[PDB]
């Protein structure tokens, strides 16, 4: 069971390595249905982004995780297909859980999976 | 009519085309807003045709939204994602044919674009 | 045109069909050794048709091997995989139509099967 | 703790690690024959560590086979594939660290490799 409330991990399918320095923006949908900034960061050398939120701050609701894939590919001299990659999901609606959002990137393709686990507390 | 934009969806659990997946296509407007561009449901083939024409499908940023949540729920499955969206710039250099492919699983999905042109 | 066994290959890097990919299909014998069943190369559409017919495509275990190494090498890329292979038992139950789809990247690939109903 | 070769498997239907998946690793010989190299089963994390060491994991062509059929069948699911095979050349260009990742669905799977430089 992952100890991280909201972990984001990104891989590069072209190089077979972590996707380093990918800008990640997380938003939380409010009562009126609008998106508000929730947390932000960039992937480390491991391709993982640690420190997005504590369980206390990660309240029940719909979340949007945005990966700036365009800037990632353009920095390498590649003109990608997508404007960005977005993962939208409902979280903690049936008790608190720990989430890991994983993404695999290619210039014209991306895949994403989620690993949901229930912590000790 | 012609089809410069196509959407093809597969179901990874049943090993077949994803039927009745609700799709909504939007196009970015002059001042940054999204305007409804096209809509429909995937057929028995998992493909959605007749979305637009080469004349209507002009240069710009497009957003393709697949209602994966409803699709899985109607199959008695509680999926992870609310939906799956694909955002891209199209026809920035001429007028090509775009095929947005998607592979669905309850907690995962992959999407790929196949861009083509009248090759010889 | 093909009917029982089809192979479709896409390129996730270039956003296009993977053309001229060498495909080899093997089949398990009575004892337990692989045996050449069919071969070909993907066309411009990224598809390989005419591998067999409903008559020769009998029940058993098959192995579809895609020469991905040569595909990437020709583009100047040194991929991870020696090749991509799909092993499955076919027509064990009913004689349906099989489509093996593959999405390729230098260090990654995904394969999916679409088994179509013989009745409807 | 592991270092040279690691295997990680995820379940796309349940959104969790794929536990107890049987893994068998083979290494090619001089005449092109495969010989047993290492084997084990994924733990609760969905990972398999300690398959080999740097001294043991020398240059060569390896074959990593995941028994995906048994995994799905045990859950009552009828999968398409007999297994998922990952064939690759290793340590040819210096002794690196390899991570073979796989995401499983009943009728589909994707595999990715993460190659890193340890004390390079
Ligand atoms: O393909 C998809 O649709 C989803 C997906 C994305 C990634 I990126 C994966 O790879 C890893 C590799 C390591 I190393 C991890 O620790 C984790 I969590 C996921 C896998 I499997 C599946
Ligand atoms: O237009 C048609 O005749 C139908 C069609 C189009 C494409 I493009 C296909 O290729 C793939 C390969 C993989 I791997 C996928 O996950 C997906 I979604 C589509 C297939 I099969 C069938």
């Amino acid at each position: 069971e992952s100890k991280c409330p909201l972990m984001v991990k990104v891989l590069d399918a072209v190089r077979g390595s972590p996707a380093v320095d990918v800008a990640v923006k997380v938003f939380k949908k409010t009562a009126d249905g609008s998106w508000e900034p929730f947390a932000s960061g960039k992937t480390a050398e491991s391709g993982e982004l640690h420190g997005l939120t504590t369980d206390e701050k990660f309240t029940e609701g719909v979340y949007r995780v945005e990966l700036d894939t365009k800037s990632y590919w353009k920095a390498l001299g590649i003109s990608p297909f997508h404007e960005y990659a977005e993962v939208v999901f409902t979280a903690n609606d049936s008790g608190h859980r720990h989430y890991t959002i994983a993404a695999l990137l290619s210039p014209y393709s991306y895949s994403t999976t989620a690993v949901v686990s229930n912590p000790q507390n």
